[PDB]
């Protein structure tokens, strides 16, 4: 995926929510440092639903792929009120940038 690209796109439809930066704020949603291997709901100090808590999967290429395409489909409960990226390419690119913000 387009690393460039992903940023773009997370500040256009994610930042307002989510810092990935390590040490970011909690804001709206967790800072998502760390991420890529890790459960869901374990970002250290957020308060997570009891959906996103108890999902019980791994993050990843595969997961993220899915989840971001729709976000309340794959954790029915979450407080994450966000429509989905339609666009596979956007959702890859997207998904690159993260793989990389997340573990630097
Ligand atoms: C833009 C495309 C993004 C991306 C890549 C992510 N989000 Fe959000 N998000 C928000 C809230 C409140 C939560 C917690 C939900 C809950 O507890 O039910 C989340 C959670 C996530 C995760 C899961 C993190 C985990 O540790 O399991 C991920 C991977 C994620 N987000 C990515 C809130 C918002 C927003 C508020 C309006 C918006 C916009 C987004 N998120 C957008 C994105």
């Amino acid at each position: 995926g387009d690393v460039e690209k992903g940023k773009k796109i997370f500040i256009m439809k994610c930042s307002q929510c989510h810092t990935v930066e390590k040490g970011g704020k909690h804001k709206t949603g967790p800072n998502l440092h760390g991420l890529f291997g890790r459960k869901t709901g374990q970002a250290p100090g957020y308060s997570y639903t009891a959906a996103n808590k108890n999902k019980g999967i791994i993050w990843g290429e595969d997961t993220l792929m899915e989840y971001l395409e729709n976000p309340k489909k794959y954790i029915p409960g979450t407080k994450m009120i966000f429509v989905g990226i339609k666009k596979k390419e956007e959702r890859a690119d997207l998904i690159a940038y993260l793989k990389k913000a997340t573990n630097e």
